[PDB]
């Protein structure tokens, strides 16, 4: 997160570390044993690890719980990242407490306008690369896409929305992918993707949660 502040140590009790050896992307409780993240985030084998702020220091509240099932959204573009969700399912439920909770899945598609909270491990830098200790957050508000557009280098699908500022200096990035973007209690989207990070007239790009949520239940349905 480009621009955000430290959010307040486990303020964000439904954001989840995905490691594989290292952080490489974050991901969203939404039940005691199924994490949704991003499908351009999968790996063979994945540690989910809850209840983190810090994630170079054991505080005492983490829980780490292996990945049993991967399930990437059928229709995942690598090239274009549409459709870029994916379900994880852990090997046991979490013990659920005050700090390791779940966030709600979307009642409807959320309008321009609505403010939001972004949050994650990812870049802090618009240039070069830090990895951040501490869960970064950022307050932003879900713009239209016609906005996002307008002189950015990019487009999107019906399964993306921009989030953040056209004027840069604030945005998720490398690292942040699979995270969180939750309006009024909702997870209305996931770090996906953008052009370079916090960069003026390119906002971020996120999945469009909304129009997942049939998907998302009947795969938990299923599995
Ligand atoms: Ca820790």
């Amino acid at each position: 997160i480009v621009g955000g502040y430290t959010c307040q140590e486990n303020s964000v009790p439904y954001q989840v570390s995905l490691n594989s050896g290292y952080h490489f992307c974050g991901g969203s409780l939404i039940n005691d044993q199924w994490v949704v993240s991003a499908a351009h985030c999968y790996k063979s084998r994945i540690q989910v690890r809850l209840g983190e702020h810090n994630i170079n220091v054991l505080e005492g509240n983490e829980q780490f719980v292996n990945a049993a099932k991967i399930i990437k959204h059928p229709n995942f573009d690598r090239e274009t990242y549409n459709n870029d969700i994916m379900l994880i399912k852990l090997s046991s439920p979490v013990k659920l407490n005050a700090r390791v909770a779940t966030v709600a899945l979307p009642s409807s598609c959320a309008p321009a306008g609505t403010q939001c909270l972004i949050s994650g491990w990812g870049n802090t830098l618009s240039s070069g690369v830090n990895e951040p200790d501490l869960l970064q957050c950022l307050d932003a508000p879900l713009l239209p896409q016609a906005d996002c557009e307008a002189s950015s280098s990019f487009i999107i699908t019906d399964n993306m929305v921009c989030v953040g500022f056209l004027e840069g200096g604030k945005d998720a990035c490398q690292g942040d992918s699979g995270g969180p973007v939750v309006c009024n209690g909702e997870l209305q989207g996931i770090v996906s993707w953008g052009y370079g990070c916090a960069l003026p007239d390119n906002p971020g790009v996120y999945t469009k949660v909304c129009n997942y949520v049939d998907w998302i239940q009947d795969t938990i349905a299923a599995n």
